[PDB]
């Protein structure tokens, strides 16, 4: 048998995880029941029994233990908002007493909750205001009084910061020992609202108009203010005093962003700011003052990160990782030859020394200790799509060990890692090319303690089913290596011609050609429908240097789009591809590229599918768009904004078969965008196929809708490829 569409839609073959929460330097949790394992022995005693909350009345969505392990916080009444943001009711359970707290509880509809990094201090955000509980039973101190729905955000992010800047809803940051609580405040007063209909249940007679403060390219952005409050000196008589840390002079000159908040030590905080034109960023190191009780950021402590050839950082400037004393830090910056590597900065010095070098990039700094710095890079065998954990010696930078390279070179080439509190032990997470392999290691002698999850249960199931393989190779364009990957059908024959579907994302810093193992839509197409599904990382793709990544700076919808067309052209010359049946599909940014590729009138692609695509950049949000495009004004980059629209390629769709799909409640890429494509195709007399998904957002992640879309796409693809 083969991996069917039903197999994918109904999760027939499930990949087992081993998700763990580190609690101390040698202990971690796991849900079977809630067990607490040991890194030393492996013995696990139950921390909270499966049905300790049998008589609770509510379905517990998530749990949160305080760092001292005295209290557990229970999350229920989950009402998802955007990608990360949501609402939930909260209850605190005493572990040393075994009972819920009934007096002065966390109110219904709480936006965010967080324990202090040590002890059991609690900070929550309700109605856009910040509250603090020193004890779980005592009443909370209201920190901010400015919070206003859709307008003022305290300790929580507005739409744009959540999606594009912080990849999180929370804008609260406890100091390492929970003394201070650092928070941002967003102001959307003048940010225009995106409005769309929400039809809701059949029972709703008149559709709801959802109105979200959302800054489209070049529109009035939110403004950010930072504050730090002293939770140890809070009063229940007078209002909490919140010390402001104003952005540097070089940022207040115009529009800016708060892009990073990292605590250095107990009395030292680092803030990274970014100009609206995102090629200049500055880090303020701010120390706490004694008798004045304020925060000072010495101008000589300012470290600038900029780019002449593009934008600063990959999506944002990388975070700093401070040494224990906080007088030095390590962060990832692009070097002189364009490659991103770890630089060792001195708090007082302007220059930094690169501790890593080469034609490959560092993905992230994982752990910093007294002796070693741990990082993940794609250095192994020069494969940008690989991931390996590396140890580097601080006293000598030439002393670099690979902790995951030679563990299992065959099945493991894509690693992520989870270090314990003081990095004494780490959990390695293998994601491909073989089945996912979760292992636990001791960082002292680097020995392998035990296999946590090998996915043998899945392995035996898949031995029976005809599975597709992955080819991960590179082509040479203009004397430069460009990596592609192919999900090859089972019993792959080189002499037989195959239909090829080109899976596309192609966004700036994208990587679609990697060593990860995945069971997805492509797996079915290769397995059951015998379709080669291929992905290609061209100009604009990440993890290969700024030379390749910035190639599409201020020029979105050009070089990355030509490169998908060129990839498909290169694949035709490979011999095993049917050039009469080549298709292309993408989601989000991929949808835009798909559209653009089909609108190019190249002739390569017979048909395509764009899902929730960007139609033109003035419709997408400011932060992401202007990072690559700049402002849509005559004196900046308006010419290319106008030239890079899919609507202006409408005429060309007469040569191709198009399926446009979009959700009606898409907060991310508004249905507007597809509405303008459809209208454009309609005006030039192009027959195409469409599909809206009522009340579905950008993920189109409803169980029934997910199933529907993929089934609908499968028909389109099969119909296009002459498959019954
Ligand atoms: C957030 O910004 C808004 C708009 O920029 C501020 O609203 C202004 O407030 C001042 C004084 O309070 C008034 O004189 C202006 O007329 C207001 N402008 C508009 C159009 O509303 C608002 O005060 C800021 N919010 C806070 C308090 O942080
Ligand atoms: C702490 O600050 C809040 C907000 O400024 C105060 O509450 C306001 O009180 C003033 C007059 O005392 C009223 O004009 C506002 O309508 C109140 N806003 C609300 C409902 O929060 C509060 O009194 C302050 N606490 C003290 C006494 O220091
Ligand atoms: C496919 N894809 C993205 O499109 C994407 C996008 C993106 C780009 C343009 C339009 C909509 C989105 Br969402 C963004 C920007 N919000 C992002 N941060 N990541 C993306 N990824 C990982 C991603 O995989
Ligand atoms: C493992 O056994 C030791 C016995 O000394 C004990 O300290 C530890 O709590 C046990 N681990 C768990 C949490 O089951
Ligand atoms: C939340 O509201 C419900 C009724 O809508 C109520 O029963 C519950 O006690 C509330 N939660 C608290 C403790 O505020
Ligand atoms: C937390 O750190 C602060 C600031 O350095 C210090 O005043 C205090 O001693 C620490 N608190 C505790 C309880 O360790
Ligand atoms: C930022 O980009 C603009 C054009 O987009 C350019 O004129 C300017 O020089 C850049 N700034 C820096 C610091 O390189």
């Amino acid at each position: 048998k083969t991996y069917t569409l039903t197999d994918y839609l109904k999760n027939t073959y499930r990949l087992k995880l081993y998700s763990l929460r580190w609690i101390s330097d040698h202990e971690y949790l796991y849900k079977q029941n809630i067990l607490v394992f040991n890194a030393e022995y492996g013995n696990s005693s139950v921390f909270l029994e499966n049905s300790t909350f049998d008589e609770f009345g509510h379905s517990i969505n998530d749990y949160s233990i305080s760092p001292d392990g005295q209290f557990i916080l229970l999350e229920y009444n989950y009402v998802k908002q955007w990608r990360h943001s949501y609402t939930a009711s909260y209850d605190i359970y005493d572990l040393n007493k075994r009972q819920l707290i009934t007096e002065e509880r966390i109110p219904n509809n709480t936006q965010w909750v967080t324990w202090s990094p040590v002890g059991h201090k609690l900070a929550y955000v309700w109605n856009n205001d910040i509250y603090v509980k020193i004890e779980p039973n005592l009443p909370s101190y209201r920190i901010t009084w400015t919070g206003k729905e859709d307008i003022i955000y305290n300790g929580i992010t507005d739409w744009v910061y959540e999606e594009e800047v912080f990849s999180a809803y929370s804008a609260l940051w406890w100091s390492p020992n929970g003394t201070f609580l650092a928070y941002a405040q967003f102001n959307d007063t003048e940010v225009p609202l995106i409005e769309y209909s929400f039809y809701s249940d059949e029972s709703l007679q008149y559709p709801k108009t959802v109105r979200v403060p959302y800054p489209k390219a070049g529109a009035v952005n939110p403004t950010v203010k930072f504050f730090v409050v002293n939770t140890d000196s809070l009063s229940s008589v007078t209002n909490a005093t919140s010390i402001q840390i104003t952005a540097p002079a070089s940022m207040l000159i115009g529009d800016h962003y708060l892009c990073d908040v990292t605590w250095a030590t107990q009395e030292r905080i680092s803030l990274q700011w970014l100009r609206r034109i995102q090629n200049y960023s500055v880090m303020d190191i701010c120390d706490y003052d004694e008798s004045s009780g304020r925060w000072n950021c010495l101008v000589a402590r300012q470290h600038i990160e900029m780019s002449t050839t593009g934008w600063v950082g990959r999506f944002r400037p990388s975070e700093p990782h401070f040494t224990l004393d906080g007088n030095s830090f390590y962060k990832i910056i692009s070097n002189e030859e364009g490659y991103r590597h770890i630089c060792y900065f001195q708090i007082d010095k302007k220059d930094c020394t690169f501790i890593t070098k080469g034609t490959w990039e560092v993905i992230g700094i994982e752990a910093l200790t007294s002796d070693y710095l741990y990082y993940i890079s794609n250095e192994y065998k020069g494969m940008p799509g690989g991931r390996n954990l590396y140890k580097i010696q601080l006293s000598d930078y030439t002393k670099v060990t690979c902790l995951s390279c030679e563990l299992n070179p065959e099945r493991c080439q894509y690693y992520s890692v989870s270090f314990s509190k003081e990095a004494k032990y780490y959990q390695l997470r293998c994601s491909g090319p073989g089945l996912p392999l979760y292992t636990l290691h001791s960082s002292v002698n680097d020995k392998g303690l035990r296999v946590l999850e090998d996915n043998s249960a899945l392995d035996k199931m898949l031995q029976n089913v005809q599975m597709p393989s992955k080819k991960l190779d590179f082509i040479i364009l203009n004397e430069t290596k460009f990596w592609y990957q192919m999900i090859l059908p089972p019993h792959f024959d080189k002499s037989k011609k195959y239909p090829l579907l080109l899976d596309v994302y192609a966004g700036p810093c994208s990587q679609k050609a990697d060593t990860v193992f995945r069971l997805n839509w492509a797996t079915y197409l290769a397995s059951t429908e015998n379709i080669i599904v291929a992905s290609f990382d061209g100009r604009g793709s990440g993890y290969q240097g700024d030379k390749i990544m910035h190639a599409i700076n201020r020029r979105l919808g050009t070089f990355e789009v030509e490169d998908q067309i060129e990839a498909a052209r290169q694949f035709s010359k490979m011999g095993f591809v049917d050039n009469k049946r080549i298709a292309i599909w993408g989601w989000s940014y991929g949808g835009y590229v798909t559209s653009m590729v089909l609108g190019s009138g190249s002739g390569v692609f017979k048909c395509g599918i764009a899902v929730a695509p960007v139609s033109r950049w003035e419709y997408y949000d400011s932060v992401y768009t202007e990072r690559y495009m700049g402002l849509p004004t005559p004196e900046d980059n308006l010419d290319h904004y106008r030239n890079s629209t899919v609507m202006s390629r409408a005429e060309n769709f007469k040569q191709v078969e198009y399926l446009l799909i979009h959700g009606t409640a898409d907060d991310n890429v508004h249905f507007q965008q597809s509405a303008q494509i459809s209208k454009a195709l309609v005006d030039v007399g192009v027959d195409f196929q469409a599909m809206w998904y009522t009340d579905e957002d950008h993920g189109i992640a409803s169980s029934t809708a997910h199933q529907h879309i993929y089934t609908h796409m499968s028909h389109f693809i099969k119909q296009c490829f002459s498959l019954p």
